[PDB]
């Protein structure tokens, strides 16, 4: 049909958001839940949103794949995460979090990760410390969202905000390359925790990627 609202655990992810701090405007590519592993306890959802010029750049290599073959292939996913496009993460808990009780279990991850694949050296290990740094003051009841704005550029800009609407200003940017696509290839890369995300992209991409390109109007 047409690009659609998503909404995770009372959680509602709109379509098409559009960012106060670099204009550009982006497409609902995903929603998951991410919980626990004590009985598994949900406590954050997570939506992926794509610059909708993301859809001409991933035409020509998808257009025309099925859900059941992108969601196979792993160099679908390599594509969102580096695309020379802009991807915008919004976290939003199900279940009261502090800053730092947060931005733990994410730095676990991006720092694994950047380790993985040879690249954290102290320019990686300082840009991770500013990283916490940015998440100390903040505390996030059910609701409370951050926004992690993955600049093509190499910028990964962080937002907080207390509902599910999307702040004017930026809390801080962090400039690291690596970093930057840390955070999106701990939720869709291949050695990603839920497959969630990856089938939900996989399941909406097929119906915009055969329109062509798509530009979130004027």
């Amino acid at each position: 049909a047409s690009i659609t609202a998503i909404t995770v655990e009372n959680l509602e992810y709109p379509a098409v958001v559009t960012s106060p701090v670099t204009g550009k405007s982006y497409f609902l590519g995903g929603a998951g839940e991410r919980g626990l592993t004590i009985n598994f306890i949900k406590f954050a959802a997570i939506g992926v949103y794509l610059e909708d010029i993301a859809v001409a750049s991933l035409a020509a290599k998808w257009k025309g794949k099925s859900s059941e073959e992108l969601l196979e292939t792993l160099d679908f996913y390599r594509d969102i995460i580096s695309g020379p496009f802009e991807k915008l993460i919004r976290g939003s808990k199900i279940r009261e979090l502090s800053g730092p009780e947060y931005s733990r279990k994410v730095m676990e991850n991006c720092v694994a990760h950047l380790k993985s694949v040879g690249t954290y050296g102290d320019a990686e290990a300082e840009a991770m410390q500013k990283f916490a740094e940015a998440f100390k003051p903040v505390n996030f009841p059910p609701g409370a969202s951050v926004f992690y704005r993955q600049s093509p550029d190499g910028i990964l800009g962080l937002s907080f905000s207390p509902d599910t609407s999307i702040p004017e200003k930026e809390a801080a940017l962090i400039e690291n390359k690596a970093v930057s696509s840390a955070v999106l290839e701990t939720m869709i890369g291949e050695h990603a925790v839920s497959p969630d995300l990856k089938r939900c992209l996989a399941a909406r991409l097929p119906a915009l990627l055969n329109e062509g390109a798509f530009k979130i109007g004027n």
